[PDB]
């Protein structure tokens, strides 16, 4: 099987103010779609998609929301 770039969802515990495109610009209470976690380009970052942003996000401010069923 080809496991990777599945697409998870994370929450925003705090708004993010990115200075460059690389990073993503989100605001508290925003559901970001974690396209992929395995990001060798940025250590400790998550590639999410919002309003056509396609930027990374700090895993320190992102809460990986996982389902209870078959968790």
């Amino acid at each position: 099987g080809s496991s990777g770039s599945s697409g998870l969802l994370a929450r925003a515990l705090y708004d993010n103010c990115p200075d460059c495109s690389d990073e993503l610009a989100f605001s508290r209470g925003d559901i970001l779609t974690i396209l992929e976690q395995h990001v060798p380009e940025s250590e400790g970052w998550w590639k999410c998609l919002l309003h056509g942003r396609q930027g990374l996000a700090p895993a320190n401010r992102l809460q990986i929301l996982s389902g209870p069923s078959s968790g």
